[PDB]
């Protein structure tokens, strides 16, 4: 790219509990905790009871050091930077005797310039990490008060005072480990006249014609002369140069601004998951003297996107417009994905993205108590379609509002801005999760002196209606921010439920029934959500079978939520016959969780336009656990994710009971108009016996971007109270030549009241290395089967379906770790099984 030498030091460290003047060898970037484990000076910290065993740690200081060689050439360069892309959380660090830095936000990179500083020959760097608990106690005793922040699972609520991530400190799906470390890549750079400090590629405007950019650099250079240079950037496409520009500049020493305009002629759009291809750019700046002495790339997504929040005659909207249309958001709430962030590899980054492609997401919200995703994470966004919504990284408790404190977040602030802003996915900024909701609803004004509450709420506009959107008015001027998540809503106040986004808590911590869904709508649910237990083979990584009880030691250990196994039972006793066996719960708390999420995903969809957008409560698992995720931490889609998938199908098939009779809903998400189409129903028995003649609707379009009602039939006079436990309807949907489009399936009771037959599911294998491909067949209905085997991380083209009686079905199961001849472990459950 250019001139500079870039060296990564990544090698050769060594950690020290602090005081013990005994070393050993340490992962950077990595993290006190992982170093430990890795020399079995901890226990497995997500095994069994391990939590109250590791605890200790977050009392001790920890001391890394590394030495690296510099030669005389390397000395020679003009400027030499170290760069610390982030140190959780307070390090002091030295360099050949010199203290460089003493960082206090573990979200925020720090550059140093250490010319002046290294040694040719060895050069010794060490770096001293304070615990987070003892530097923040004194803090907490001249407070004279503990922040209400309940998911901070200690007596002392010290999570408050940190510029580090919420959820280290305990959350309700979440283990408790307070970690230190140099969390992501240390490098040192060696190189010539200047460094491009930040390359922004700002866009101007967007039409079919053209798109106009400006390309704002900030150039620091290191010589004392003045430089003469020039500007260029390149912008490519797949290979090919789209445009070329170039600007002649004579560098001062320090800071330079340089502007360089720049069009795209008939621009390719990027469209998000579902509406085209996320088409990027290539954008590449260098400084060019005589030599290119600096480089700079970002890949460009051509879009506009705006949220629309505004009065209407149903409160305020609140919803996205992708390249001027008007776009339902279908997506997840993002959560850290493991206890030890730099554990998450660039594989596991990649099968996130996939696992939401795959569900036909085009949306996730990254949580606030959680931190500001690495570089990867967003690439992976731009390039899967997938518009990214960005809480600042405050969440469920009010903050400190000091001016120390307010510097520390607007150094973060403005870091992650720059950071993300050249970013397609980027779609909005959140100032926090629930601080507005909790300082109004959550009792505060009866555990506090009026005089500290009366702090707490001015020091909430300090921070979030005047700090954090004066930062993103300066810094990204055209991107949404909003204050607070949800903004006006509350799930207990109905009256509010027409202005903004929902947290629908209504479901789970307000006992609902999923059917509330259906006429308890929001404008945009930003978060609902449901427990399950993770399957068995996740139990199993934590619990020894001895342990496989719902409240045993271990297992309680493992829910986090104190009131939420007794939640699931109390639910699935409304829906199901609770089994007897510990794993058949498990089966059938997975097949619960995702049916009914998936009925509140439907009437979101089918609610539109008043409902513009569903994220659900929640994607993903930070470690072995029960929580509302829809993908267990070993990558496991619960039922809940296939149902994810199928409720966000582009085309979908929604037949809706209420008050003893139907209706049939046609739902698009697509870009075009569907014409002449034709809906076809049967009632089917458990038999296979159809029952009834095949209903026929013609002539039906399907305009895009839309929800409409296609037939409406009273259940009275169709089909008796017996025929509706004993049989299903089976729905499709196809094109004038008869090519199907969508299908759906229809059960007219709850599942405990069905007649289910007893039943076997057999299958044939066929298993090669990598893959086996298993038909399944039964001669009755067999209910929401579950394909069980024992491989961690397995994938399947289909599960948690139902078997229809007499039609076969395949389904491929792929593994890295399926070996031709080492027959693959399959368990079938279904429904029915599990009850005698
Ligand atoms: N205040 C409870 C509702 N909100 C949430 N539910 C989740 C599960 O309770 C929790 O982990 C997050 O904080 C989220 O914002
Ligand atoms: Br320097
Ligand atoms: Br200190
Ligand atoms: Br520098
Ligand atoms: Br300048
Ligand atoms: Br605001
Ligand atoms: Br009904
Ligand atoms: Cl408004
Ligand atoms: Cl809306
Ligand atoms: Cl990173
Ligand atoms: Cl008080
Ligand atoms: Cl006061
Ligand atoms: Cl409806
Ligand atoms: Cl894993
Ligand atoms: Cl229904």
């Amino acid at each position: 790219n250019d001139t500079s030498e870039v060296m990564l030091l990544d090698t050769g460290w060594e950690f020290s509990q602090s005081g013990t003047e005994k070393w050993m060898p340490a992962t950077v970037p990595g993290t006190v905790h992982q170093d430990l484990i890795s020399h079995e000076l901890l226990p497995n910290p997500f095994y069994g009871m391990n939590e109250k065993k590791i605890q200790w740690v977050e009392n001790e200081d920890w001391e890394y050091r590394t030495s690296f060689i510099v030669s005389e050439e390397q000395l020679n360069r003009d400027g030499i930077q170290l760069i610390f892309e982030g140190l959780d959380t307070y390090a002091d660090v030295y360099l050949n005797g010199s203290l460089l830095l003493k960082a206090d936000n573990m979200f925020v990179g720090y550059t140093l310039p250490v010319k002046s500083v290294l040694r040719k020959g060895e050069n010794h760097l060490y770096i001293y990490f304070h615990s987070p608990i003892r530097q923040t106690l004194p803090q907490y005793a001249s407070n004279g008060f503990n922040y209400p922040a309940d998911n901070d699972h200690h007596e002392k609520h010290l999570s408050v005072f940190s510029r580090k991530a919420p959820y280290s400190y305990g959350w309700d799906w979440g283990i408790r480990m307070v970690t230190s470390g140099v969390w992501r890549p240390v490098t040192l750079r060696f190189y010539d006249i200047a460094t491009i400090s930040d390359y922004y590629v700002r866009q101007l405007s967007l039409t079919d014609e053209n798109a106009r950019l400006s390309n704002e650099l900030i150039v620091n250079q290191i010589v004392p002369q003045k430089i003469p240079a020039e500007v260029r950037v390149n912008v490519s496409l797949n290979g090919t140069t789209v445009t070329e520009v170039k600007q002649q500049v004579t560098l001062q020493p320090g800071i330079n601004h340089i502007t360089l305009p720049a069009e795209v002629t008939n621009p390719v759009r990027w469209m998000p998951n579902g509406w085209g291809t996320p088409t990027l750019y290539d954008f590449s700046a260098q400084i060019a003297c005589g030599r290119i002495v600096a480089e700079q790339s970002h890949r460009i997504g051509l879009r506009t996107i705006r949220v629309v929040n505004e009065k209407d005659k149903d409160g305020e909207s609140f919803y996205f417009e992708v390249n001027g249309i008007p776009m339902f958001a279908k997506g997840a709430n993002y959560i850290p994905q493991d206890a030890l962030l730099p554990n998450v590899t660039t594989e596991r980054y990649q099968t996130l993205f996939r696992d939401m492609k795959e569900a036909n997401m085009n949306m996730v919200r990254i949580w606030g108590g959680g931190t500001y995703e690495n570089n990867l994470f967003y690439d992976l966004a731009d390039e899967n379609g997938i518009l990214v919504w960005q809480d600042f990284m405050f969440a469920c408790t009010p903050y400190p509002s000091d001016p120390t404190f307010l510097k520390r977040v607007e150094a973060e602030a403005v870091y992650n801005i720059r950071r993300l802003r050249n970013h397609a996915s980027l779609a909005m900024w959140c100032g926090n999760n629930e601080i507005l909701e909790a300082l109004k609803y959550w009792g505060f004004e009866k555990k506090f002196t009026p005089e500290v509450y009366q702090g707490l709420m001015h020091g909430y506009d300090k921070l979030f209606r005047e700090l954090l959107p004066s930062t993103v008015k300066e810094f990204d001027s055209d991107r949404f921010y909003v204050h607070s998540s949800p903004y006006l809503a509350n799930w207990g106040r109905p009256e509010s439920w027409g202005t903004g986004d929902s947290h629908n808590w209504g479901v789970w911590y307000g006992k609902k029934p999923f059917e509330s869904l259906d006429t308890d709508l929001p404008r945009f649910m930003s978060e609902f959500g449901f427990q399950s237990f993770p399957e068995m083979k996740t139990i199993a990584a934590f619990a020894a079978p001895e342990d496989y009880q719902i409240e045993s030691e271990v297992m309680n250990a493992h829910q986090k939520s104190s009131i939420g196994n007794s939640l699931i039972r109390t639910y699935m006793e409304r829906d199901y016959i609770i089994p007897e066996s510990f794993e058949d719960f498990v089966y059938v708390g997975l097949v619960l969780q995702g049916q009914g999420m998936r009925h509140g995903l439907e009437a979101h969809r089918r609610n539109r336009p008043y409902c513009m957008g569903t994220l659900y409560w929640q994607l993903n698992d930070s470690w072995p656990v029960v929580s509302w995720s829809s993908i267990d931490y070993y990558g496991n889609w619960k039922a809940l994710h296939y149902q994810a998938k199928r409720a966000f199908a582009p085309v979908l098939i929604n037949p809706i009971q209420q008050n003893d009779s139907l209706s049939v809903y046609l739902i698009s998400d697509r870009l075009d108009t569907m014409e002449q189409m034709t809906l076809e129903m049967k009632v089917v028995d458990f038999d296979g016996k159809t029952l009834g003649k095949k209903i026929q609707v013609h002539s039906l379009e399907v305009p895009a971007n839309t929800s409409k009602c296609v037939y409406r039939a009273k259940l009275d006079g169709w089909l008796t109270p017996e025929d509706c436990r004993r049989s299903f309807l089976k729905l499709i949907l196809k094109d004038k030549s008869g090519h199907q489009v969508a299908e759906s399936v229809h059960f007219f009771r709850k599942t405990k009241d069905l007649q289910l037959p007893p039943t076997s599911v057999s299958y044939q294998m066929k298993q090669t290395d990598g893959k086996c491909e298993l038909t399944l067949f039964s001669s009755m209905l067999a209910k929401d089967i579950f394909i069980e085997t024992p491989l961690q991380g397995a994938r399947y083209s289909d599960n948690f379906f139902d078997l229809l009686p007499g039609e076969r079905k395949k389904v491929i199961i792929t593994s890295p770790r399926i070996k031709k001849g080492e027959e693959l472990p399959v368990n079938i459950k279904h429904i029915r099984e599990t009850y005698k």
